[PDB]
């Protein structure tokens, strides 16, 4: 009554030779997976990286976490405990929460006793948690290139699953980006214990998200569906509007917990799993999700974008532009990059890529005749991709230009996009300078090398 668990989401078991590409395999379930928004991995039974680690060496920073419904909290962005003084104190935690063997306690009790304390205004409990992309200090779970490895990390080293390589897999098109995206390309780590929480959210930029649980007691998700994404947004605009206004920057964005049953009863589809040790959870271009993880473990996660996440992609910056969101790339700066490396491109990747460009270059074109008719006469070529990201950012809706700008030499400095050509300076349309990383003649053959790559 209390709590009316979700029902689960797919399961998938593949075989070795599914599960030896994970992009094709993606590619194959995801007819299934978007409409849950998660889905669960499990790897075949030989597939096992070895995990090993001294407990006493690796220390971190632990992170504060207040367990209220509602209550804003601010995403993790870009004394301590070594992992095995707070495995002894998560550990001691959850023994003393429950008066009992920390493994004796059934997942479904402490999934409706989170709801039950996360509701209650009387209990004031707060958990500690770790989140942090590899550092010397603390390393992949993985194995990676460096000491002497075993020959069964050899093994492992080259994996499609190894989520050191996801990111620069060839088929993921944030690969070739070469401006800094360090908190998006890089695994994080996630050291959790009882009741340690993520709020709801999305991947930046509507990117998938792969998360593998190396060791540890599960963790329980909660996973909506990329098309309902608009349908939670309004449920919680609703109930939770402090969340919803105007962010200063990327560094504010403001998360929370909010129970599954409250969205099940608006009509929003919500499900359900437990990620334990060795399996893997995927998470699809925005869909919401959030949970809390069991007890004392160990997880590791990377956001990757495929090339059916290329036209989303595009959805997504408009969107932020609209919300005057900032975003963490240039998208059309990462479409031109990959046009400049067609020859050595995957050739499935090469057409995707050149229909993102085509629409690309029909919507610059547009607004380009559009700030023409408004009096902006003047122009020069600018290589913004050489400026830093915060000195080429639309003052009206914080956008990232890389295509075009407006510049004036009555307010120095400051650019806008070209759709907020009026909300630059209140000087005349011809003290206006047009800055264009391209030509439309220097675009149409960029595009032509895509389509012929992809023949
Ligand atoms: O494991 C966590 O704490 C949170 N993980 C995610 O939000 C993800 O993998 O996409
Ligand atoms: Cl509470
Ligand atoms: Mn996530
Ligand atoms: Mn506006
Ligand atoms: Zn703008």
């Amino acid at each position: 009554s209390m709590f009316l668990p979700p029902p689960e989401c797919p399961v998938f078991e593949p075989s070795w030779e599914e599960f030896a590409d994970p992009f094709a395999f993606i590619h194959k379930i995801r007819p299934i997976a978007e409409q849950t928004g998660i889905c669960k991995v499990r790897p075949p039974p030989d597939w096992q990286p070895p995990f090993a680690c001294d407990v006493d060496k690796l220390h971190f920073t632990p992170r504060i976490q207040r367990l209220n419904e509602l209550e804003a909290q601010t995403r993790v962005k870009l004394r301590d405990y070594t992992l095995r003084t707070f495995g002894e104190m998560a550990d001691a935690f959850k023994s003393d929460y429950f008066n009992m063997p920390v493994h004796m306690v059934p997942t479904e009790l402490v999934e409706k006793e989170f709801w039950r304390l996360v509701s209650t205004i009387e209990e004031d409990v707060t958990v500690e948690y770790g989140a942090d992309i590899a550092s010397k200090e603390f390393g992949s779970g993985f194995p990676v290139r460096d000491i002497k490895l075993s020959p069964e990390e050899e093994e492992y080293l080259d994996s499609g699953w190894n989520l050191n390589n996801m990111p620069v897999m060839e088929q993921s098109v944030l690969a070739h980006i070469t401006a800094d995206i360090c908190g998006m390309k890089l695994p994080w780590l996630y050291v959790g214990m009882c009741f340690s929480s993520f709020c709801w959210h999305i991947e930046d930029h509507w990117s998938y998200s792969i998360n593998y649980l190396h060791w540890g007691e599960p963790k329980t998700w909660y996973g909506v569906p990329g098309y309902a994404a608009e349908q939670l947004e309004n449920v919680m605009k609703k109930l939770a509007p402090e969340l919803f206004v105007s962010q200063p920057d990327l560094l504010h964005q403001l998360v929370t917990i909010m129970n599954p049953n409250t969205l099940m009863t608006h009509e929003v589809p919500v499900y359900r799993t437990n990620q334990c040790a060795g399996e893997f959870v995927i998470t699809f271009p925005r869909a919401y999700h959030s949970g809390f993880n069991q007890g004392f473990n160990f997880a590791e996660a990377v956001n990757f974008c495929t090339v059916d996440w290329l036209p989303l992609g595009r959805q997504c910056v408009e969107h932020y532009r609209l919300l005057h969101r900032y975003c963490v790339f240039s998208h059309d700066e990462m479409i031109c990059k990959m046009a400049s490396k067609a020859d050595v491109l995957d050739v499935v990747v090469a057409s995707t890529v050149q229909k993102d460009m085509a629409i690309m270059i029909e919507d610059e074109k547009a607004l380009r005749e559009t700030v023409r008719k408004l009096g902006v006469i003047d122009s020069e070529r600018m290589d913004f991709e050489l400026l830093p990201d915060d000195e080429r950012q639309c003052v009206k809706c914080k956008t990232t230009c890389f295509m075009s700008a407006i510049s004036c030499s009555c307010k120095p400095g400051l650019l806008v996009c070209l759709h907020h050509v009026k909300e630059l300076c209140s000087c005349p349309p011809y003290k206006y300078k047009l800055r264009y990383r391209y030509t439309l003649d220097d675009l149409y053959p960029m595009m032509n090398a895509l389509k012929l790559r992809a023949e």
